[PDB]
């Protein structure tokens, strides 16, 4: 069904924003906070039998050498999307202040600032979904690269402990049996 998968995807975005609190990443907490607001709204709509904007909702990855250079390319792509988020956030607030100053004075200017603000928020929402997907994808790549590196040296350590486990007493008894 759709309700559970919608609930599963919400909890995932709730779990990432929560992790963004502890690491004190404000810009990440803001955009992941806006994504859970999309799902909280989609929850309210689905329970009310009203159409749900499925095309607007991002899906976390996996919800239905060159590895180091791939991580670096993703990090550099993240930075460009983060810079665009900050640009949109500042321009949205600028249009809100333009709309309020000219609410009664300049009717057509305040109305034009609101239309720009609405368009900028749509752009911010599309940046949110793409940037959040890349962040989680980059994190999974780094985690998979670390686990592989840790599993390899722990294997060398277990083999080193095995090599240093020579049953010299057993060899001594066998030595006296062959004499």
């Amino acid at each position: 069904n759709m309700l559970e998968a919608l609930q599963q995807r919400l909890e995932k975005y709730q779990s990432v924003e929560a992790a963004a609190k502890a690491e004190n990443n404000s810009g990440k907490a803001r955009r992941f906070g806006r994504i859970v607001k999309q799902y909280e709204d989609a929850i309210k709509l689905y329970k009310a039998g009203k159409p749900v904007p499925y095309d607007e909702l991002p899906v976390p990855p996996g919800f239905g050498g060159t590895t180091g250079e791939a991580i670096q390319k993703l990090r550099e792509t993240e930075n460009m999307l983060i810079k665009k988020q900050e640009f949109l956030e500042a321009k949205i607030e600028d249009e809100l202040n333009i709309a309020r100053k000219n609410a009664s004075k300049n009717k057509e200017v305040a109305l034009q600032a609101l239309k720009k603000k609405k368009e900028l928020e749509k752009q911010l929402q599309q940046i949110d979904g793409t940037l959040s997907t890349i962040e989680m994808q980059r994190e999974a790549l780094e985690s998979a690269n670390t686990n592989t590196a840790v599993l390899t040296t722990m294997k060398n350590a277990a083999d080193a402990l095995k090599r240093a486990h020579q049953n010299m007493d057993v060899d001594k008894v066998h030595d006296m049996m062959d004499d």
